[PDB]
């Protein structure tokens, strides 16, 4: 059984979790609006950046009571961030035997520096990236986490892999590949396996230690 | 003015990106996002989306003849049409800037083992095909690729949304839980701010990231 905690100013943002797993009752996800933990009539959980810059930064004060309440000793807190570790299907094995996930979704310019080294005096803390590409905030890299983890959760039960196909066999003029076809289990396996190979050494190079 | 069609079973998945748009560049005509029901294009009663892989082995594989009547009655030949798939070339920010100029994005989100493979290399003989992963794990579908990659790409759309990694960042108060903001950043010399930042920058690379150096 897993519990997972959202904190975030956008908690609507956090609705798509509810496809579902969620209905099995493996895990519980629970999303938290940030400004509950403000006590300014504006609610502010912005201020400008010391030494300059573009942008906003979101405030420590409020994220440490928010922490200070949702978090424990146990807790590993997720801090996605464009300049983090890298988060891969790793990541996501190692995440799915844990207890307790809170992640600390940042708008603006991210978070204050001050939250994750004051939290890390405390509980275990990640702070990762989810791919080579700029995010406006933390809702949408929340989501493609707890999707890859949960789906490895118990309960729930390298290469690139190759084209697939169903039926029927020929359709608008092409083909489903003739040893597919063949009942040929050798075949089909050693033809897979080539297919995988050809589409890793051109799409992804690095996986097989090649330049670009 | 872009225009971003997106095909799912799950079209509820996309509802906070709509709502997330705001008014203003919606009114000026600068973007319009619609969401499709794949099963609008299903030919039984059952309204089925799936079956078994050709050479065998677990899972289901989507229809060709269901994503083949959806994309023919939704892309043209302008359409740049964005197929999620872990098995694609990588969705990076350079992939990001060039289809922030496209005049019309479909993405078609897979389900289960994925979409017949016909599909896409049909549609590629008359119009631009992109099969893109957005990072190395595997999602149970592509609806939070679709999510990503919206993000991504109008957030470099001026008006709609918006080497080295950045080093932190600090705000108010100077003083909290014991620690202090880097005396240098309150120190109006910024020349020696700008070249503190670029060593702190050179320090988080090497530490999390060391592939970029
Ligand atoms: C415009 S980004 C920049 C802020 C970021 N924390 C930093 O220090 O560079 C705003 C927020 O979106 C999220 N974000 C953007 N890109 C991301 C990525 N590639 N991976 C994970 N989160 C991302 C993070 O929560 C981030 O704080
Ligand atoms: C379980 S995945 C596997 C299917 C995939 N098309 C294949 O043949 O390898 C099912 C769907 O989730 C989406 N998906 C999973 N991981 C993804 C990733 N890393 N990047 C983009 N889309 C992904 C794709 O839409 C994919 O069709």
């Amino acid at each position: 059984s897993m519990k997972i905690d959202v904190v975030t100013i956008f908690p609507e943002y956090l609705q798509p979790v509810r496809q579902s797993a969620i209905d099995a009752g493996l895990v519980d996800v629970a999303v938290h609006d940030l400004r509950r933990w403000t006590h300014d009539v504006h609610k502010s959980v912005d201020d400008s950046p010391y030494g300059g810059g573009p942008g906003m930064v979101m405030k420590p004060t409020v994220w440490g009571d928010a922490l200070d309440e949702i978090c424990t000793s146990e807790t590993l807190l997720v801090v996605p961030t464009p300049a983090g570790y890298p988060f891969t299907q790793e990541t996501a094995w190692q995440w799915s035997t844990e207890d307790h996930l809170v992640i600390a979704c940042g708008r603006y310019e991210g978070i204050d520096q001050r939250v994750a080294d004051d939290a890390a005096t405390r509980m275990r803390v990640r702070e990762v990236s989810i791919g080579d590409y700029v995010l406006n905030g933390g809702e949408a890299a929340a989501l493609v986490i707890i999707e890859a983890v949960l789906r490895l959760v118990p309960g729930v039960l390298s290469l690139l892999e190759g084209p697939s196909y169903t039926r029927p066999p020929s359709w608008r003029g092409m083909d489903v590949p003739p040893v597919l076809l063949s009942g040929d289990h050798a075949k089909i396996a050693a033809w897979r396996a080539e297919q995988s190979r050809q589409r890793t050494i051109e799409r992804r190079p690095d996986l097989l230690g090649f330049d670009s």
